[PDB]
């Protein structure tokens, strides 16, 4: 790992720091010890201390439009992650749009992780904690939402990465050059090429346990595409069936043609 690629590493790991609220240092030091939300009446509760704009609809729907605003939220965090990966400011402005397009979901679902553990999720900027239970005991469809994702952090977790490998993480995933509609598949490629080299050398350097990590990452990051293809799929049967569950703009353009 050359002074310049360790250097990119850290470029991109402070751009993490910098550009999302929560990291999984900061996560960890809350869940050791949040208000927990584990039923209806402590959900009340909290949207009353946390969110009372919103309660100045069923419970389901009410929780659905919070986390519409995390998203939205989330993707502003990952635009301006996103230029501090090499070339990614250098792209056409379309195809800028296209990598966020398909990668922010991918991003929130292994960010997530970073918040969960086998009992709930922290929530609300660091300031709540809800049950996984509780999430499971809320009516189909919304019940179907959350389960999926934290199969997938239990054991992406258990990869015991740290936020430096996380952040090159994210950036790879923003990076594919085989996203339905880019412009200049070629020099995507190289952007990608160059953010997998940095990450391989990294997980060498910082995980020297684990021969494999690598590969075990770009399985999960094809993971990811296939947990984000079944999210739109169960989002769009929600949007279609649900009479007050509607999506935020930005929300629809994202999930608009997508999968
Ligand atoms: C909204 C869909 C349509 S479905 C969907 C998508 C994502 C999520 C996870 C949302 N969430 C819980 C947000 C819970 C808010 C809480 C509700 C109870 C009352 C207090 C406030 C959360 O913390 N997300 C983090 C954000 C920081 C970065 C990592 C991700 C849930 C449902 C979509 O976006 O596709």
């Amino acid at each position: 790992m050359t002074a310049d690629l360790k250097s990119l590493a850290k470029r991109i790991y402070e751009a993490y720091l910098k550009n999302f609220n929560m990291n999984k240092v900061k996560a960890r030091v809350i869940l050791s010890g949040p208000f927990v939300i584990h039923d209806m009446e402590t959900l009340c509760m909290a949207e009353k201390t946390l969110v009372a704009k919103l309660v100045a609809k069923e419970a389901e729907v009410r929780i659905f439009h919070c986390c519409q605003c995390t998203s939205v939220e989330t993707v502003t965090e990952l635009t301006e992650f996103a230029k501090a990966i090499p070339g990614f400011a250098n792209l056409d402005l379309n195809d800028q749009v296209t990598l966020l397009k398909y990668g922010v979901y991918e991003a929130i679902f292994a960010m997530l992780s970073s918040v969960m553990n086998k009992d709930g999720m922290l929530v609300a900027y660091g300031n709540g904690f809800i049950t996984r239970e509780f999430l499971k005991s809320l009516r189909k469809p919304f019940c179907d939402i959350m389960e999926p994702k934290f199969d997938f952090a239990m054991k992406f977790n258990a990869l015991e990465l740290d936020d430096s490998d996380i952040s090159l993480f994210v950036a790879a995933i923003i990076c594919c050059g085989d996203r339905p509609g880019l412009l200049n598949v070629g020099h995507i490629e190289k952007m990608q090429e160059g953010i997998v080299h940095v990450l391989r050398l990294h997980l060498q350097s910082n995980h020297p346990d684990d021969i494999f990590l690598f590969p075990k990452l770009l399985q999960k990051m094809a993971d990811l595409r296939q947990l984000v293809t079944e999210h739109a799929q169960l989002v769009q049967i929600i949007k279609k069936t649900e009479s007050d569950a509607a999506l935020h703009p930005l929300l629809q353009e994202i999930y608009r043609d997508m999968y």
